[PDB]
Parts: structure tokens; sequence; C-alpha cells
DNA sequence: GTCGG
DNA sequence: GCTGATGCGCA
DNA sequence: CCGACGGCGCATCAGC
């Protein structure tokens, strides 16, 4: 169904072991880029001489392109596939707060499984303890309608700490998805602007009214301005119980909320390549401004935003509504 | 790994 | 304490 | 051992 599946699949889970494995980020950015690019062209690729008209796929994708199309299949994965620590170490970066070094490590000391991992439960620090008590749950999706019920609960207790916090759910929610990962939160509040804070915990009250409503069902890590965390919808009476859900909170000024929703918003694919196109315009992003950079590179004073267009506008681009942000792709008959 | 020098 | 490096996470 | 690649928050350590 999907058009050129086998290929984007293939690129995905290179792009997979090259990170999780490998350690080898760039060339999971290659990968994932490769597979972005192809995902989003509407044509059936043909040969690996097509690919590589587009941007991102060099001479060995398309060499891989190649032989994926006449074989079914790629000998390099068919290899890691058969290697049982490739495919453990791969595994345990699934579980939170375990990445490609903490797996390696647990490989070698031999943790290969899920039941293994319960078994040295002293060896995890308190994010990969959360992370693995979860483990079933957090790889459930989690449908638009149970995401209103959380927006529901969120937005009634934040105005009951204070009527001035605003709270915007945005990630995948916000460009419109059907259903998401987790739950976003982005959270402003007078007191906190780019220059002062003249609040203290702004952050910390409204997580522990979630908590006391027992919304918020445990933390991961927790700071001054990101939450990161687990949240649970109340079941009803006799009705089984929801899955636990991920669950992230950013504060930011109140004063940068444009370049903030932007961030949020995603998706991460989008913003890195926003953010690139912003460099070659001579422009820095990130989640509080859009800066010019100088002759040494080095950024200048932020400009002024009015609104996420005018971010855009900056870098030379279309405004693209949050829906137009998402990944696609596209389909075969 | 791919691109821009 | 500060800084800066590594590891993990977010979009 | 061409070097850049988006950019940053939290946790924890090392060296000063
Ligand atoms: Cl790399
Ligand atoms: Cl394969
Ligand atoms: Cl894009
Ligand atoms: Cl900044
Ligand atoms: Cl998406
Ligand atoms: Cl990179
Ligand atoms: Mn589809
Ligand atoms: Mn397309
Ligand atoms: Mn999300
Ligand atoms: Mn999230
Ligand atoms: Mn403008
Ligand atoms: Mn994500
Ligand atoms: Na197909
Ligand atoms: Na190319
Ligand atoms: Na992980
Ligand atoms: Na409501
Ligand atoms: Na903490
Ligand atoms: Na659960
Ligand atoms: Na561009
Ligand atoms: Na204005
Ligand atoms: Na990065």
């Amino acid at each position: 169904e999907t058009l050129n599946g086998g290929i984007t699949d293939m690129l995905t889970e290179l792009a997979n072991f090259e990170k999780n494995v490998s350690q080898a980020i760039h060339k999971y950015n290659a990968y994932r880029k490769a597979a972005s690019v192809i995902a989003k062209y509407p044509h059936k690729i043909k040969s690996g001489a097509e690919a590589k008209k587009l941007p991102g796929v060099g001479t060995k994708i398309a060499e891989k392109i190649d032989e994926f199309l006449a074989t079914g299949k790629l000998r390099k994965l068919e290899k890691i596939r058969q290697d049982d620590t490739s495919s453990s170490i791969n595994f345990l970066t699934r579980v939170s707060g375990i990445g490609p070094s903490a797996a390696r490590k647990f490989v070698d000391e031999g943790i290969k499984t899920l039941e293994d991992l319960r078994k040295n439960e002293d060896k995890l620090n308190h994010h990969q303890r959360i992370g693995l008590k979860y483990f079933g749950d957090f790889e459930k999706r989690i449908p638009r309608e149970e995401m209103l019920q959380m927006q529901d609960i969120v937005l009634n207790e934040v105005k009951k700490v204070d009527s001035e916090y605003i709270a915007t759910v945005c990630g995948s929610f916000r460009r419109g998805a059907e259903s998401s990962g987790d739950m976003d939160v982005l959270l402003t509040h007078p007191s906190f602007t780019s220059e002062s804070t003249k609040q203290p915990k702004l952050l910390h009250q409204v997580v522990e009214q979630l908590q006391k409503v027992h919304f918020i069902t445990d933390t991961l890590s927790k700071g001054e301005t990101k939450f990161m965390g687990v949240c649970q919808l109340p079941s009803k009476n006799d009705e089984k119980e929801y899955p636990h859900r991920r669950i992230d909170i950013r504060l930011i000024p109140k004063d940068q909320y444009y370049c903030g929703v932007l961030y949020f918003t995603g998706s991460d694919i989008f913003n890195k390549n926003m953010r690139a196109h912003a460099l070659e315009k001579g422009f820095t992003i990130n989640e509080y401004t859009i800066r010019p950079l100088g002759v040494t590179g080095v950024a200048g004073e932020p400009l002024p935003v009015d609104s996420e267009k005018d971010i855009f506008d900056y870098i030379q681009w279309k405004y693209r509504e949050p829906k137009d942000r998402s990944e696609h792709h596209h389909h075969h008959h």
C-alpha cells in the first residue's frame, strides 16, 4: 500500500542500526533524511539512479536501493537481523532512559531480554526503571479522543492554579493527527519572560497540582522549565484502567511564545529541516529566538516575531499550517 | 552517509 | 562553585 | 586525520 514502502522501511531499519548499535549518529541522520525524501516522493522508484536525483540520496543508498529492488532484500540487513547481540542492543534502547551506550553495556553483561532487564532492576537508574515499568503501555499510541480528555484535565487544573497560565497541547496533536505518541504541553505565564522570573516554582506548582489530582503518576526528569513523566486518565467505575502515557511539559518565556510553539509543534524532521534552511539563509532558530548569524557564524540580536508566520518570512518560506508539518507518505493501487 | 567546499 | 563533556531525552 | 550536519533541557560526572 505505501508507495516505496519497502525502500523506506529498509532505510529506517538501517537508521536505527546506525544510531543504536553503531553509535554513528550522522549516518542515522543521513538514513532518516533519505527515508523522508523518498516517502514524500510521489512516484514509484524504479532504480538507484532515479533515487539519487533526490537530495540526501547518494551513491551508497542508491546502490542499496538497486539491490533491494533486484532481490527484495538487503544482505547487510539480513546479517544484522541474524546477530543476536545487535538485536538485543537495538531492543533495549526502546526502553525510555536506555540509549545506545547503556544498551551495549547491558548486553555485554548478559542482559538480552525484557525478562532479564526486570531481574536486573538495581542496575537501572530511576528514569530507566520507570521506562521499564511502563514499557508495554508506552508502545501504545493515543487516540485523539483520549487526547481531548487529557487536554480537558490538564487545562482545568492549570486554570485552578492560576488563571493567567496558558497551556497549549502541541506535538502531533496540534498537527491534527488522529493518534499521538504522547502528550506535549507548552506552558506560559506572565511572570516568566526572557528577561525575568518574577515568580518561583511556576512549573513545579502545575506539576504538583497534576499529581495531587492523580493525573501525573511518575516523574522521569524535572527542572525549572522542562518536565518529563507519566500520566493516566481516570477510568470509570469498574471499566478497565487506561494505559499510562508519556507527558512532556515545557514552560517557555511568555515573550517568545511563537518560537516556542513552532518548536514544540514539530515534527522533529520539519524542525531540523526548517532550522537547516535558516542556516543557509544566514539565520539560526531555536525555541526562543530567530537570530541572524554574522560573518563569523556568531548569532546576533533576536529579531522581532509577532506570529509563527514571521519566522517563516524571515527565512523565505511560505507559511505552512501545523497539519502540513507532519511527515507524509503516498500510496499505490 | 551526503553534500559543499 | 564553575565549566565542559557525555548520555539521554524533546520537537 | 576536510568537516558540517538543529538546537537545547536535564542528569551526572571530571577537572579546575
Ligand atoms: Cl556517524
Ligand atoms: Cl532486508
Ligand atoms: Cl520539511
Ligand atoms: Cl536564544
Ligand atoms: Cl509526523
Ligand atoms: Cl548529522
Ligand atoms: Mn497510508
Ligand atoms: Mn509528497
Ligand atoms: Mn509527542
Ligand atoms: Mn513528548
Ligand atoms: Mn517579515
Ligand atoms: Mn517524538
Ligand atoms: Na508495495
Ligand atoms: Na542526491
Ligand atoms: Na531508549
Ligand atoms: Na474541558
Ligand atoms: Na530530578
Ligand atoms: Na499500565
Ligand atoms: Na533549503
Ligand atoms: Na506586530
Ligand atoms: Na543535535
